[PDB]
């Protein structure tokens, strides 16, 4: 028959937290083993860096000017367009679904779904069942995924028909709750700070605006767990919300491990630089104790595939909704166009009839995802998708007309983390940015000399015929995905 694809998605989590890509902080050894059976592409990124409208782009293969979903807080998918999984089910697919959705319309092309309302929870989540019930499912999410993934493979799946499946996690988002069995780890672990941790943003002037700092925005008691009840924060009340969910036993396991850790907090005199490495640590710990359940979750699903007999025949995808800050730049959280955040991670266990192993160089992106679904179907692949089916890769291809540049527009401001809005072009060896709202801002960088984007080249008269070529070609880029950006910044959602 055709052959099944298992598509895995992360929400936050990284390339630099993913021992296939960086060995620096994280042991991921069950993502490794995707990546290691098939390939993994050095240049994947996203087109809108945020969780709805990556979503969006996943399912559509398009840009956010196309697809219409430009931000998580003021858009509701229209369900009526095309999308990947629609196209499955007419090719003679099923279709399934579990966990995080985030697009607010109810899933639909889906054979089967159950999912998470808005970002969900990692404590004994409630989940909307294909009626629209809510139902409460206890334990810990990223577990739960899981649980619900392989009972759907191995219970409900109609063995007569191929099968795509997407496993949706709430993992690694914020605010990085451990499940029970992983409190513990990682305390031996102590990191360098990045070394543009306390980056003072001269000539980035977006970049010294937003509120996704380490040091000044990230909150002792929601996002590193420092609550009692003398202390007060503006997400505390967030965070007892949160942490409220857990049950007595689950709340002392909680308990057992952060009391002592908060008495050794608040034992202490901290501010200013040891403050800010006190608080990275705290993140990077809090952040890897979660990834550990996403890695050893993934595993589960590598393992019933195996046992099943299904890898040969299943195109098994892990990849990230974005990339994330694990303090570059000083920052947490994503939006930005700057590598970090524009980047995703993308691995891919081939099946049966690809030998390539290894690195995959050219540059692709999310909108490209549902068109190398579509073909490894062997369904149609309609014109409307921005995107480019990455099969030709899959194959040890390198086609000569593989794109040069991408393209990339972030919309959600004003809103959290105050990144203002911004699009702009990516090639090989430069990217060009036009933060137009609310500044009228313009960068240049050479990622070959400036692969952490500390300077702005832009005015730069060595740089002019540099930044007016890209001017040009990411136009071109704008009329071939119908970006309205390119006639006004007022008309940046049409
Ligand atoms: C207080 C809090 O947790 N705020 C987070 C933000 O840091 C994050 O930026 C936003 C969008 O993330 S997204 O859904 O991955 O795009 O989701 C909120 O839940
Ligand atoms: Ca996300």
């Amino acid at each position: 028959k055709p052959l099944n694809i298992v598509y895995i998605m992360t929400d936050d989590h990284t390339a630099q937290m993913m021992s296939c890509y960086d060995t620096r902080y994280m042991e991921t050894p069950n993502l490794d083993r995707i990546a290691e059976e098939g390939v993994l592409f050095t240049n994947s990124f996203v087109a809108n860096s945020l969780s709805g409208p990556s979503r969006a782009c996943m399912i559509t293969g398009k840009h956010s000017c196309a697809n219409k979903f430009y931000d998580n807080t003021t858009c509701v998918f229209d369900s009526a367009q095309q999308t990947f999984p629609k196209l499955l089910q007419k090719a003679g697919y099923q279709t399934a679904l579990v966990g995080k959705w985030h697009l607010e319309s109810l899933p639909s092309g889906f054979n089967y779904w159950e999912i998470v309302p808005g970002q969900g929870d990692y404590y004994n989540p409630d989940f909307i069942t294909q009626n629209n019930d809510t139902i409460r499912k206890h334990g810990y999410i990223t577990n739960l995924i899981t649980d619900d993934a392989i009972d759907w493979m191995e219970h409900k799946r109609d063995l007569d028909k191929p099968f795509c499946l997407l496993i949706h996690h709430k993992a690694i988002h914020r605010n990085w709750l451990a499940d029970t069995c992983n409190l513990a780890l990682y305390e031996d672990k102590t990191f360098p700070l990045p070394d543009n941790f306390f980056d003072d943003y001269e000539g980035r002037p977006a970049a010294a605006s937003q509120e996704m700092s380490i040091a000044k925005d990230m909150d002792m008691i929601y996002d590193l767990k420092m609550l009692r009840p003398d202390k007060d924060s503006r997400l505390k009340a967030l965070y007892e919300k949160y942490i409220g969910r857990m049950d007595k036993a689950q709340r002392a396991a909680w308990d057992k491990f952060y009391d002592p850790i908060i008495a050794d907090f608040y034992r202490q005199n901290l501010q200013g630089k040891e403050l800010a490495n006190w608080k990275f640590q705290r993140y990077m710990r809090d952040y890897m104790k979660t990834v550990k359940s996403l890695d050893d979750n993934v595993g589960r699903v590598f393992d019933y595939l195996k046992k099943k007999g299904l890898l040969d025949n299943t195109l098994v995808v892990y990849t990230s909704d974005q990339g994330f800050y694990m303090g570059e730049h000083g920052w947490f959280d994503k939006r930005f166009m700057y590598e970090e955040s524009m980047r995703t991670p993308l691995i891919m266990r081939l099946p049966k009839g690809f030998d390539r192993r290894g690195k995959i160089t050219e540059m692709v992106q999310n909108i490209d995802y549902a068109p190398t679904f579509l073909e490894l179907a062997g369904a149609p692949v309609p014109e409307d998708i921005h995107g480019v089916s990455l099969v030709p890769l899959l194959k040890g291809e390198h086609p000569q007309d593989w794109r040069t540049a991408l393209y990339y527009h972030f919309y959600e401001y004003p809103a959290e983390h105050m990144v203002k809005r911004h699009y702009g072009i990516r090639t090989e060896r430069y990217k060009l940015i036009h933060f137009y709202n609310n500044i009228n801002w313009w960068e240049l960088y050479d990622l070959q000399a400036d692969p952490t984007e500390m300077h702005n080249l832009y005015g730069q008269p060595e740089y002019e015929s540099i930044a007016e070529e890209l001017k040009v070609e990411m136009e071109k880029l704008q009329e071939q995905y119908n970006d309205p950006v390119r006639f006004s910044p007022e008309r940046d959602k049409e």
